[PDB]
């Protein structure tokens, strides 16, 4: 670490997001999560905490690395994936470091043959994502990649946004698209409108995709629009189409989800106003 290359008020942060070698024990024998930049795997954090410790060898300017670490670790909010922070190895790439989430990805949970949770329990699961969103788009910070396959749940079934800053990756290679003039690989099918025209992203195409998301939860893990292929979307929408209202997708919420996709960016809800509207929906449901 070269503590003269950061940014000088930054430097005493450093203290609070490095973790020394000694502290960290990575089970690299099994293996909990694939990526495209790298593996993840079991970990004991001396404080012992279980974790999960996502390598990133499959790096850049390494002030910018632990500085992206620094604003990771900032955030503090129960339906947000917290950054425990950042381990360096001699010999190479530095490791990332998770609170280990036992229920794995939202869309997996939603699929799972052996959980079955109740209409009330999903809209819960949609409420938690609105309100991590909600504090992350209170700190200016733009998700671009928010699906249910992107959060993740605790053993207490909390839901955490996570796949952001240092834990940004392609966890499921499938429903990302090389764009053709730039090569980017972009999650299409949760992608606002105007981001698939331009490739710009905004908290207003996080609503968008928080839509999506919405619609996710309701199918329990459906993949939205199985019939249309890569970046034929943005025609598909364009002649007037948007997914269909679920089974047991209430008809509020349905309207919210229309609403998250809005032609107009502007016009959709804020995460406040989805938070609002969405817990006024949970609280009609029981059991
Ligand atoms: C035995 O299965 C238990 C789940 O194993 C874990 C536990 N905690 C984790 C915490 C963070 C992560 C990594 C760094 N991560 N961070 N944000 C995300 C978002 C989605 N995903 C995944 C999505 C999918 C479909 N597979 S993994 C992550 O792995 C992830 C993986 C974990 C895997």
């Amino acid at each position: 670490i070269d503590l003269s290359a950061l940014n000088p008020e930054l430097v005493q942060a450093v203290q609070h997001v490095v973790i020394g070698p000694s502290s960290l024990i990575v089970h690299f024998n099994e293996v909990i999560g694939r990526g495209h930049f790298g593996c993840v795997y079991h970990g004991t954090l001396l404080d012992k905490i279980h974790c999960a410790v996502k390598s990133l060898n499959r790096i850049g300017e390494v002030s910018q690395f632990l500085t992206e670490g620094i604003i990771m670790k900032d955030f503090s909010h129960p339906n947000v994936l917290s950054l425990l922070g950042i381990c360096l190895r001699s010999e190479g790439s530095p490791l990332v470091v998770l609170p280990y989430m036992k229920h794995g990805d939202l869309r997996n949970f939603i699929r799972n043959e052996t959980h079955n949770p109740t209409v009330k329990d999903l809209i819960g699961f949609g409420l938690q994502v609105a309100k991590g969103m909600k504090y992350l788009a209170s700190k200016k910070f733009v998700h671009r990649d928010l699906a249910a396959r992107n959060c993740m749940l605790d053993e207490k079934f909390t839901v955490k946004v996570a796949d952001f800053g240092l834990a940004r990756d392609m966890y499921d290679k499938e429903y990302y698209s090389v764009h053709n003039k730039t090569g980017a690989k972009l999650p299409v099918k949760w992608m606002a409108l105007e981001s698939l025209q331009t490739q710009k992203f905004t908290t207003k195409s996080d609503v968008w995709s928080f839509g999506v998301l919405l619609w996710e939860l309701m199918t329990r893990g459906a993949p939205p629009y199985p019939d249309v292929n890569t970046f034929d979307i943005t025609v598909y929408l364009l002649q007037g189409r948007r997914l269909l209202q679920p089974e047991y997708c209430p008809d509020p919420l349905y309207e919210v989800m229309l609403k998250c996709w809005h032609p107009k960016a502007e016009m959709r809800p804020s995460f406040s106003e989805l938070v609002s509207r969405i817990s006024a929906i949970f609280s009609t449901f029981i059991g």
